[PDB]
């Protein structure tokens, strides 16, 4: 079916919650057991959300190669993303080292650092040009360059630097600030410009590596994120944009990372992000 009347069928029929559990019996099973080994548990946020093996990134290292962090890889689509969980105290270093290593140009960032009371990841950047961070576990230098807060979001730009050879990099740093403690946002109008904020800056593009993108565990907001801007892009590329399928295009981004989408309601905001965004491209 359609995207917009499946929509209204749905939301008339109530089955919000029966659609996705269909998902989540349908998703991809594949193994992680590098995650799951001992020496790694203090790299993990969440013991029920891990890499598979087959997609995970490695950090080139070769003591211990593991981060908590896969490879989506969209093959029509011609899109690649980063999904990781919120650094820990003990990953901040990891973290950077993979921005470095696999040339990323931005980070997406769809948390606050506390939530809900409670902290959801570290203070992993710096807050103040003339206080800057080192990573003396992976030799890297990061400092803050400019800061421009929006109501809705904040972008800054960072110069990361690698201290072995001297290098510097400039990365996009854009975090959305306004994503409710409880449930989704009413309306997808701000996550949507913000998503365009991102691809106008070039951090999804071909010329870089891939966007690095993360909430808490990496696969709630995260998922939301990388399957709208991927089901509007092959609305862009198909001759009948009609054919897109956006529980398709969700279980082909569940082989790369478990759990993608959390909750009924991140899957109706998904569609709705999707609805919306689809008459904004055009034509206008």
């Amino acid at each position: 079916m359609e995207m917009e009347k499946e929509f209204e069928q749905i939301d008339k029929s109530g089955s919000w919650a029966a659609i996705y559990q269909d998902i989540r019996h349908e998703a991809s099973d594949f193994p992680s057991r590098v995650a799951k080994l001992p020496k790694n548990k203090n790299r993990n946020r969440y013991r029920d959300v891990s890499p598979f093996d087959h997609s995970r990134i490695k950090l080139h290292q070769e003591d211990n190669d593991y981060i908590n962090a896969s490879l989506i890889k969209m093959e029509e689509a011609q899109r690649s993303y980063i999904l990781t969980q919120g650094p820990l105290p003990n990953t901040v270093g990891h973290f950077w080292e993979m921005v470095w290593e696999q040339k990323s140009r931005g980070v997406v960032m769809l948390n606050r650092v506390m939530e809900k009371g409670s902290l959801k990841c570290a203070q992993y950047w710096p807050q103040k040009e003339e206080k800057e961070m080192i990573f003396e576990d992976t030799n890297l230098k990061l400092t803050l360059i400019s800061e421009d807060i929006k109501s809705y979001y904040t972008v800054r730009q960072l110069e990361l630097e690698n201290l072995t050879t001297q290098e510097t990099r400039e990365i996009l740093h854009f975090h959305y600030t306004t994503w409710p403690d409880f449930g989704v946002p009413e309306s997808p109008a701000s996550f949507l410009n913000f998503l365009f904020k991102v691809r106008e800056s070039g951090s999804l593009s071909p010329e870089h590596g891939p966007v690095v993108v993360h909430c808490s565990a990496g696969i709630g907001r995260s998922g939301t994120f990388c399957l709208a801007d991927t089901c509007l892009l092959l609305m862009d590329k198909r001759k009948d944009p009609s054919s897109v399928d956006i529980k398709k295009v969700l279980l082909e981004m569940r082989k790369f990372r478990m759990g993608l989408i959390q909750t009924a309601d991140q899957l109706r905001f998904s569609y709705l992000a999707v609805i919306e965004g689809a008459k904004f491209i055009m034509g206008d």
